[PDB]
């Protein structure tokens, strides 16, 4: 019986149109408000293009949604509306659809990114403690407004590498937190997927996205994209155990009994724990300082209940020259 050990609560206080997405009656803006002037990204959910507003003539982007359930996308947009304004949470502007097809756009405010595996490369030591810090203002943020993204990762972190500026971009995947809640495993990226996921507990929390922000910061500092590199769902549990070791698996298995599958549990093996610092190297030696180990370490713990909170990450020490320029 596993619940968040913060927040749990924000759903069960608010009014039931708060995060009742599915009573949702979208109010359809207008189509030609928008133009499309090239286009940036593509995902298996959509297709994204800088755009402009031809009203004011100021930049946006352009979200168009493919096909897909009535109900997934009023939870995107029922979620960005209730984080609107958060920050460095994207902010979504308008919403419209084409006549004919009914093919939906999402409108958003514009942001100036760089490609991560041409930034990331280029981020000095302190440029990622400053992002990492961002990114997890972020994710306290929409936690502590009773939502999970599920989808943490360097394609959804938006980064203007010259304004400093960075937002936390597609919740298409993202979900309300409720204490019980049995929600679905197929959530976020395989690379940033959490022991949880892999392992089929369903009951799992914000702590989700801890796992994955983990992910982005181990890629970070050891300057391998990706951190754990799985060719699928089995093998992603199983690059984990190989550096966290089986005997915490066991015992997160045995925590909240769990079985794992006969195949799987044959393809995990059996396998030590790795040291942090077996993964350091000429090209990450000026990344990979004690304070980064020590806050990657509560990170990627495989009981989801026992990694750092959004909010206690923001405290350790290894920020704390971020948060002193802050209060500055
Ligand atoms: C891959 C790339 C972009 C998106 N969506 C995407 N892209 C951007 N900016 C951007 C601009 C130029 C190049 C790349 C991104 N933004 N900016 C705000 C929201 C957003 N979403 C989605 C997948």
């Amino acid at each position: 019986m596993s619940k968040a050990r913060v927040y749990a609560d924000v759903n069960v206080l608010r009014p039931k149109e708060y995060w009742d997405y599915e009573a949702l009656t979208v109010q359809w803006g207008e189509q030609d408000d928008y133009e499309v002037v090239r286009k940036v990204g593509r995902g298996k959910y959509s297709e994204v293009f800088e755009g402009i507003n031809v009203n004011n003539n100021e930049k946006c982007i352009i979200k168009i949604l493919k096909p897909v359930k009535k109900k997934k996308i009023k939870r995107e947009i029922k979620i960005l509306q209730n984080l609107c304004g958060g920050p460095n949470i994207v902010k979504l502007l308008d919403i419209v659809r084409d006549q004919h097809s009914k093919t939906p756009s999402l409108i958003f405010e514009y942001v100036n990114n760089t490609d991560f595996k041409v930034l990331y490369p280029t981020l000095t030591d302190y440029d990622i403690r400053y992002y990492i810090y961002e990114l997890l203002k972020a994710l306290d943020y929409c936690h502590s407004q009773g939502i999970m993204h599920r989808d943490v990762k360097p394609h959804n972190v938006m980064i203007d590498h010259e304004l400093r500026k960075l937002r936390l971009i597609d919740w298409g995947l993202a979900e309300f937190y409720h204490p019980g809640k049995e929600y679905n495993v197929r959530v976020a990226s395989r690379y940033f997927k959490g022991p949880e996921l892999l392992v089929d507990l369903q009951d799992y929390d914000y702590s989700l996205d801890m796992w994955s922000l983990g992910c982005m910061f181990a890629g970070m500092i050891f300057r391998k994209e990706p951190f754990f590199y799985g060719h699928d769902n089995h093998d992603q549990l199983v690059k984990i155990a190989k550096v966290l070791g089986t005997d915490g698996l066991n015992a997160y298995l045995n925590k909240y009994r769990i079985e794992l599958d006969p195949q799987l549990e044959a393809l995990v093996g059996r396998h030590s724990r790795k040291p942090w610092l077996k993964f350091m190297n000429a090209d990450n030696q000026h990344l990979v300082s004690p304070e980064a180990i020590d806050f990657l370490d509560k990170l990627l713990r495989y009981d989801h209940q026992e990694r750092l909170t959004a909010l206690e990450a923001m405290t350790h020490p290894y920020f704390q020259q971020v948060r002193a320029a802050e209060n500055s």
